[PDB]
């Protein structure tokens, strides 16, 4: 019931992995389209590729962590503290909300540029989203890395049985 509870809360990680694959390329494309129009917008759009790639690099690790929680022992669950579970839930929820904001901005920038409108607010929003995603994907990455290492060490120390 704990695993079915957290899994419901976090949702499909594969869905996030796929959507970030789509969006990282959409924004690399945008970065090439505007290289000679807005240096500033091109730079932030290019930044999004590596920012989103960090989640994909860690995707197998995140799925593995969820599986470990699914098959957890009484000793393993102590590593899954309430603080850590809350951090997992809140960073994944943050990713989903940020993606909701990020998705329409590529076309919005294309539309603004066509009608010669100011790109300032779009660039500011893209910078804010990039920084937020960097923070949350990095927190998720570190959380998963630490927990998996702790689980491995606990199992290694149980090997004597
Ligand atoms: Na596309
Ligand atoms: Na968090």
């Amino acid at each position: 019931h704990l695993y079915q509870d957290l899994q419901r809360e976090v949702g499909s990680l594969k869905e996030i992995n796929f959507m970030l694959s789509v969006l990282q390329k959409e924004f690399l494309h945008l970065s090439k389209e505007f290289a000679t129009t807005s240096k500033d917008l091109s730079a932030v759009s290019q930044d999004f590729y590596s920012c989103l790639q960090a989640f994909r690099d860690n995707y197998k690790g995140f799925e593995s962590l969820l599986d470990e929680y699914k098959n957890s022992t009484e000793e393993m669950r102590k590593l899954f503290s309430q603080e850590i579970i809350a951090d997992l839930k809140g960073s994944v929820a943050s990713l989903r909300e940020e993606i909701r904001f990020l998705t329409p901005l590529a076309e919005e920038v294309r539309r603004l540029a066509h009608n010669q409108q100011s790109l300032t607010a779009a660039i500011e929003e893209l910078k804010t989203i990039r920084d937020s995603l960097r923070d949350e994907i990095g927190q998720l990455s570190q959380l998963s890395k630490t927990l998996t290492s702790q689980i491995a060490l606990q199992r290694k120390l149980e090997h004597h049985h």
